[PDB]
């Protein structure tokens, strides 16, 4: 018995942008409170965790495109 | 017995935008404010998480376009 | 018996972006309170956190484009 | 014509306050915001004012009472 | 024609506080955001004022009482 | 003709206080943002005046206590 297995997935696409102007824009929020109260944090293996934030983020790309591509091929005998 | 497997997908797709101006935008919030209260925390894998968050976010990408393909071969014998 | 595998996929895919100007972007928070109380912490593999934070970033690229592949072969006898 | 005026009014008032313990205060505001636009002010005689403002105030007196009196005596000939 | 005018108002008048303790006070404000716009100001005789502000006032007094007093006698021929 | 004018109030009042401790005081400000914009200010005779002020008091007096009294007597002929 022979297996013959041919993986060749061909790609030629594109994912683009064009704009004029990125123009006037403005962030300005006035701080609140925030208050976290625990006893215990016990945490293991791929945890990933925020706690009492107060956080601002102003992201402006010119482009901003993203491509996410994932090939996989498992084999058994 | 012979088994043939051809895995040849073929893929010209294009995501695109175009834009003239992305213009006058504003972002003001008041703050409030957020209490949390907790005891024990135990998080074991793959866990994400967040507790006790008082966030802005201004997210003005100039194309933002997104394509994710995921290709996936098992094979069992 | 014999197995064959070819794994020969081809990419040609472009990510990209055209931009005229970025223009006037403002951030100005203005800046609250944040506390966090806990008695024990207890970290183990692959863990990543963050606790009591009052952050502001501001993330103006000229592009920002992101392009993520992965390639996979496992093989079993 | 004689006028005669006797003008003795007696005060013996008091104004008086007895507390065992101030005890616990908290004043924990989350900022929100405040805009106020105008073209021209133009104030003359006794004017007191307030524009665009966010304030917080804690007033924690261990008597504050108070005791306003006011004497007037005009005449005419 | 004479005219007698005799002022002699009696103040006893006590205003007093007791208070064991005054005890634990928290003033914890999370700052927020103020713009005020305007072209032109002009004031005149006695005016008071406040533009653009963001104030904090703890006030905490041991006693904090207040007593207030005017006396007036005009007179004319 | 004769005016007599015999102008004699007595004062014997107290203003008092009486405290055990002041005890813990906490004033724990998040500084916030302030913008003001003008093109012109003119200001003439006991004008009194704050313009953009980010501004924190924290004010604890043993006692504290105020007493204000004005004596007139203004004449005519």
């Amino acid at each position: 018995g022979s297996v013959q297995i041919v993986y060749k997935p061909v790609d030629l696409s594109k994912v683009t942008s064009k704009c004029g102007s990125l123009g006037n824009i403005h962030h300005k929020p006035g701080g609140g409170q925030v208050e976290v109260k625990s006893e215990k944090l016990d945490f293991k293996d791929r945890v990933q965790s925020k706690i009492g934030s107060l956080d601002n983020i102003t992201h402006v790309p010119g482009g901003g495109n993203k491509k996410i591509e994932t090939h996989k091929l498992t084999f058994r005998e």
